[PDB]
């Protein structure tokens, strides 16, 4: 059943990506395989047809969401949850480069990535995920929940600008030059939150006024050829 | 500040906090707890930003590598289970295996992300919210309900295969305790509070409990 039909015809090379089109943290993957090189083919499951019940996909993510990677050099090795599958995707990078590209070979830099793609992971994309379910989603009208979240989410966007002012200053202390989280490099830190960057105006957030450091940094991300053609669905 | 040992910045009732202390006393890292008094605004203060820039708790300061500081208590397992293998070439709670890795990295996300927001959520609109609202606490107590099955049904195939080769302890990765199995310790036990309960609902998660809770380095940090 289309997805049955995949596990019988799966490649030995590459990888393949479980996402849905509104799914960002789907599109976080496929940002950084584009960003490392990786040649990957998409699979957008549908939930409503009961895709994530297809017993074949449960086995490659027991938690039966998206994004889930099959590394297909590796045996093909499964890995769910987006955080987990950028982990390994840069490690892997590294490992057969030398060049630890948007990660670091250094473990202070490291944690430090880590930190911010935590945080990303449960603390920015949740919060938005919940605004959006109580505004759009829930079975009544809450307007305390969706406040709540709300706020929340401005919140989290607080402590990330004043992370990218700070590390502005510094270049200062030697206008519109990129300024990143960790390294003063790009790193998975920052792509993290491209993805839900752009959804968040559904919420009421309006980052180019709210948040003017993130406004620059998510453009400078956003006109990335590899971040462009991720978005776009190659 | 000390020039060797971990500064771990906690919160008498984070769980997360705990999570920090339970691996670095299982690992036999010297450290010693601060906790915030959240009602004053410590969190919030400069002096604790800088090291959080999110301004919660857990946050650890590595003395060793120059007060290197690590937040969110995802990154912070990852540092410390890092840092005690490149030390004693021995994977305590980690594994030395990549793919492993990748599969303890998926459950520790899985947990920070999917586990303790939810259970978080649900106690806040049953106890601390403006009002109640029933669906938002159905909503959330039903999504912490879904994870334990999955984390359930894991234990379940784990222990299929264990006997194959009983109330010996089975685990999420590798059939040796990790950081994976530790995460859902702090908050294991306490959705009794949003009103399940594991030894019934989930009989495989509660022995796995028993046996972390069990633990001498576990009972230690859970003070
Ligand atoms: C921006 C839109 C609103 C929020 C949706 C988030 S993307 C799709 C969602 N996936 C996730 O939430 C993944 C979370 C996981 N913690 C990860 O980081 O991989 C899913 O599969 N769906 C859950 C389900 O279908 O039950
Ligand atoms: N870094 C942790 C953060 C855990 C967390 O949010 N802990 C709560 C304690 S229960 C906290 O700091 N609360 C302070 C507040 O809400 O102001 C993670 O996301 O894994």
């Amino acid at each position: 059943s289309r997805i049955t039909k995949f596990f019988q015809e799966q490649p030995l090379e590459g990888y393949t990506l479980f996402s849905h089109r509104s799914a960002p943290n789907g599109f976080k993957v496929a940002i950084v395989l584009s960003e490392l090189g990786f040649h990957y083919n998409t699979i957008f499951l549908d939930f409503n047809l009961g895709e994530h019940r297809a017993p074949e996909f449960v086995s490659v993510n027991p938690n039966a969401r998206v994004p889930a990677l099959i590394d297909h050099g590796m045996d093909n090795l499964s890995i769910w949850e987006s955080g987990a599958i950028l982990l390994h995707l840069v490690n892997k990078y590294y490992k057969e480069t030398g060049n630890p590209l948007l990660w670091s070979d250094d473990l202070a830099d490291q944690s430090q990535i880590n930190a911010w793609l935590f945080f990303q992971t449960s603390g920015h994309a949740p919060m938005i995920g919940q605004a959006l379910h109580f505004r759009y989603f829930h079975s009544q009208k809450i307007a305390s929940a969706v406040e709540r979240y709300t706020d929340e989410v401005r919140r989290v966007y607080g402590v990330v600008e004043m992370a990218l002012a700070e590390r502005r200053e510094a270049l200062v202390m030697e206008f519109d030059y990129p300024v990143w989280l960790v390294g003063d490099k790009l790193t998975i830190a920052d792509l993290a939150f491209v993805p839900w960057n752009n959804v968040v105006d559904r919420i009421g957030i309006n980052i180019k006024i709210e948040f003017p450091e993130v406004y620059k940094w998510t453009k400078h991300m956003m006109r990335r050829p590899a971040v462009i053609k991720a978005l776009r669905g190659e």
